[PDB]
């Protein structure tokens, strides 16, 4: 009936375990299509499953560095991780490569970059809220919290790309942002600015539409370089 | 009339705004400087600004990084933040390039560089009272927390390059010092030593003849290879 | 009399003083090995005994940083810290280079080597300890954290190395892991099995045959590859 009313289902959709599986499902294919990233799987997989959970879990490493907390704070998440292990396992190792051909079938690819850019939007507005908690008035702490949140690894992918043996110092996430770095810096202003209550609009709401906006963004993304 | 007692004043003066405007003035100025610094601002603008950021924050930031702090807990100071952007932005873009033609005129620039030597001695004190704090004991601590928050962002210089795109690994402030972090490590010790009790001087004394000391040897430097 | 009951006479030597200065000695022996290091210590006395701390403390380093604790809360013990730094003081710059010679003599260097490993397999017990006391189900992170205990400044080498003016990102202790640091992996599995009461074995006798099996293997190999 209502829409805000719709929009608090859609933003409570339980992410765990299928939108999760979906965000790690496309994060690791991105891995796997890093130059020697197939190569290092063979003759180097813990490093190649260490550089797994990073896509994985990446926005919650920086938040928590960010926040002063343990790094590794969520992988007491055992499900959560072992479950990305097995996204791992099978992108990389399934016989036939059986998982990788059905994940990557264009329509079924894009159903989980759709449900990847669900748990974006909702992992930004997350770092504000909890930032803010640890800080009422930390403007600052929040946008930064949320921006890491969105962003994920990408904002560490020198070191990702360390880890790999690789190093291009070149350029870096900050000084020359991807799309999605960009817009979860402005996912992260819009959900900074509704927590400071001078953007009049409900949290399920801009969750709702900036959602929209994302998967709009990046399953046309998605199908047009494919 | 009494000397530890114009040492009183002279040690609790504060330093917000006008001495940390010319702390991030000083430190800004230099950032302008650095290769690429002028390009950078155009075309990344928010890495520019994250920059700046770093000059001015990299003492708060590396003594919270050190303490097990959040490196951006110093960011919750909305005023500080907001003011050190002001100075960025005017000494980056102000039309006619005015506010940097004012500020560098040597005779400026030169109280600017001593207000900038009256707030690192207090920022140094700061890390070692600070760290004494959760340490009582903690000499190795107390002398390190001093030792970041006097010397800034120079001891993260290889990955403030790396922020701009600059990879230059051959050197570093630890391991070849620059006067100023050699300078914040003697202070640093001194300020422990006076904290140990094995000092015998006042604390505010002790800032005074090390901010003076300071001063005189930054004005000096500044004035000559002008 | 009983095996389990000398088990806990094994695992409770005190490491201190003397196991620690077996720890310092033959680390920072393999400092003075590596590419520069003597001219280092005479050109950047400072930066060398930094080195030589890593070295020495890098295991404590890194498990602090990854449980969000202060990374240089080990330095607070100041009885440590000196006796690494008369260890550092004595290889580099002892009159007649005597200390190196003595603590080089293969015999003694051997016993140094079999001492070191008794420290290393307590340090990677403790860090699966300490983990499950702040996580009583976080398997991953008992593992990572005794992991890091166990292999210390080898998981930073590419930093050691930064520190030093060096930069070889090709390879890494995790794309390339020495033998210390997969036998630390198998150690930090070992002892999170037991912390969980899947390895049906104490404690004690699990750090007496897990050190007896380091000891076998570090005394062997630097007898061999002399
Ligand atoms: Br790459
Ligand atoms: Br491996
Ligand atoms: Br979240
Ligand atoms: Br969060
Ligand atoms: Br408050
Ligand atoms: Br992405
Ligand atoms: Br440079
Ligand atoms: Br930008
Ligand atoms: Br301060
Ligand atoms: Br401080
Ligand atoms: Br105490
Ligand atoms: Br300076
Ligand atoms: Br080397
Ligand atoms: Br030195
Ligand atoms: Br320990
Ligand atoms: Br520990
Ligand atoms: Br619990
Ligand atoms: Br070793
Ligand atoms: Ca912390």
């Amino acid at each position: 009936l209502q829409l805000g009313e719709l929009a608090a289902a859609f933003a409570s959709v339980p992410v765990f375990p299928l939108f999760d599986a979906a965000y790690f499902i496309v994060s690791v294919l991105y891995l796997k299509y890093e130059p020697g990233a197939v190569e290092m799987s063979r003759k180097s997989p813990f490093a190649s499953w260490l550089c797994a959970m990073l896509h994985c879990f990446g926005s919650y490493i920086l938040a928590d560095l960010l926040l002063g907390e343990s790094p590794i704070h969520y992988f007491s998440n055992n499900s959560s991780v072992i479950l990305a292990t097995a996204v791992w396992y099978l992108i990389f190792f399934c016989p036939m490569n059986l998982f990788y051909k059905c994940v990557s079938f264009l329509p079924v690819k894009l159903i989980f970059v759709a449900m990847k850019e669900v748990v974006r939007v909702r992992k930004i507005a997350a770092g504000v809220h909890h930032a803010h908690h640890q800080y009422h008035h930390g403007w600052f702490i929040m946008m930064a919290t949320g921006w890491v949140k969105g962003s994920g690894v990408a904002l560490m992918s020198n070191f990702e790309q360390l880890l790999r043996g690789v190093w291009r110092p070149e350029t870096n996430e900050i000084l020359h942002m991807s799309f999605p770095t960009k817009a979860s810096l402005y996912g992260t202003v819009l959900f900074t600015l509704q927590q400071t209550h001078w953007l009049p609009v409900s949290e399920a709401n801009l969750v709702f539409f900036f959602t929209m906006f994302m998967i709009v963004c990046k399953v046309f993304m998605t199908a047009t370089h494919s």
